[PDB]
C-alpha cells in the first residue's frame, strides 16, 4: 500500500490551499510534514476548509473535454477552461497528483472543447426543431451556443440518450450546437 | 506591432526559449521590448541564441496533446507548443504561428491526429498495408510502447503504401495513423 498519492486525498486532514479552480477541476497544494505536494482533481469534496475555496462550485461536470489548439475556432467551440498536466519549459518536473494519477510535470491551464462520440439526429416524433443526441459513452455534454457567448456553465451531462427542442432564440441562423467533438448548425426558424 | 517583430527575427535579437518535436519557441527584442513568439517555421532563427538543436525543418502532421495520462506510452509521438492561460491572470502577449494573442506557453506530450484508415489492401509483400486519409496532410508511425521515437513520423498525403520491417512483426508494434492504432500482428 505504497500511498505517495494519497496525500492529495485526505485534504481535511490538512493544511491546504487551492491555487486555481477552473470550469471542470480544482487546483490545490497541500502540506504535510513540511512537504508540499500538488494536486488536481475533478471533485470538489472536502475542499471546504482549504483557502481559497470561496468560489469553489458544488460539484464538477464530468464531460469529457479536450484543449481547444486551434486558436481560431475558440469562440465557436469554447465551454470553459480546464486544468492538465504538461511538461516543464526548464525540465523543473515536479510531483503532482492528477485524477489520483501520480505523475511529474507541471499545471497547464486551457480553453477546452467538447469531446467525444455523439450521434445527432432529426427526430420524426416532434418537429424539425427537436433533435436527438446520442452517445455510448458513459458521459456526454452538449451545449448550445452563439460564437463568443459565455455560456460556459451551461454544459448538459447526458448518459446514452436526451431529447432538445429548440428555443426560439436559438432559430436565428447563428446558434451552433455542440455534442462531443460535433457542431451542427441550428436552422432559422422561417 | 503584433506579429511583425516576430515574423522578423532575422532582423533582430532573438533568443530561442525551447525546441519541441513539431515547433519551436523563442522570444525577440526590438528598441528595448521583448516580444514572444511561437512558430513551426524553422527559417530565419538560425542567428538566434541556443540554435544548436534547431532543425530544418518541422513536421506538421496533426497533432494534439495526450489528455489521459495512463495512454502516454502508447501514443506519444513528442512533444509541441500551445498557448495557454495564466495560472497567475497574468496573460501575456504572444504570436502563435503569425497568429497574434494573449497567454502563456505550454509544453505537452502530444499524439498523433486526424482521420485515418487502416486497410490492409491484397498485396505480394505479407508486409504491407494500405493507409488511407481524406486530410491534405497526415501522419503515420511505427512504435511499440515505450520506444523513445520521435522524428520517426511519416508525413502522407490522400495515401500511402507502408511495409513493414521484420522487427515490427513481433505483436509489440503498433500502427498509429492519425487517431488510429492498431497492432502489429506476430507472424511465422
Ligand atoms: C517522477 O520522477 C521521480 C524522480 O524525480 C521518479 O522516482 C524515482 O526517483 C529516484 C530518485 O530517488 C530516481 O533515481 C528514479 O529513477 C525514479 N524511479 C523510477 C522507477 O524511475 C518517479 O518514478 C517519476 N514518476 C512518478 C509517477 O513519480
Ligand atoms: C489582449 O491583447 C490585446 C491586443 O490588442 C491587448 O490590447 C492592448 O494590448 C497592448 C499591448 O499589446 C496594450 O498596450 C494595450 O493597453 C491593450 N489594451 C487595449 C484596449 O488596446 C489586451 O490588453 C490584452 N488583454 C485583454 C484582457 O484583452
Ligand atoms: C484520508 O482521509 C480521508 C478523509 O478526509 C478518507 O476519505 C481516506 O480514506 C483517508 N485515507 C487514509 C489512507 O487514511
Ligand atoms: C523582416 O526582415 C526584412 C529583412 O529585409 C526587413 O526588411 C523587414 O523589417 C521585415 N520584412 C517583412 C516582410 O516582414
Amino acid at each position: 500500500v505504497s500511498d505517495l498519492p494519497n496525500n492529495c486525498l485526505n485534504a481535511s486532514s490538512l493544511k491546504c490551499e487551492i491555487k486555481g479552480i477552473s470550469t471542470y477541476n480544482v487546483y490545490y497544494q497541500v502540506e504535510n510534514n513540511g512537504v508540499i505536494y500538488s494536486c488536481v482533481s475533478d471533485s470538489a469534496e472536502g475542499l471546504e476548509k482549504c483557502d481559497n475555496s470561496l468560489n469553489l462550485p458544488k460539484r464538477f461536470s464530468k464531460v469529457p473535454v479536450i484543449p481547444i489548439t486551434k486558436l481560431d475556432n475558440k469562440r465557436h467551440f469554447s465551454v470553459g477552461t480546464k486544468f492538465f498536466i504538461s511538461e516543464s519549459l526548464t525540465q523543473d518536473n515536479y510531483p503532482i497528483t492528477y485524477n489520483s494519477y501520480p505523475t511529474n510535470g507541471t499545471v497547464c491551464l486551457q480553453t477546452v472543447k467538447l469531446s467525444g462520440d455523439c450521434k445527432i439526429t432529426k427526430s420524426n416524433f416532434a418537429n424539425p426543431y427537436t433533435v436527438s443526441i446520442t452517445s455510448p459513452e458513459k458521459i456526454m455534454g452538449y451545449l448550445i451556443k452563439k460564437p463568443g457567448e459565455n455560456v460556459e456553465h451551461k454544459v448538459i451531462s447526458f448518459s446514452g440518450s436526451a431529447s432538445i427542442t429548440f428555443t426560439e432564440e436559438m432559430l436565428d441562423g447563428e446558434h451552433n450546437l455542440l455534442c462531443g467533438d460535433k457542431s451542427a448548425k441550428i436552422p432559422k426558424t422561417n
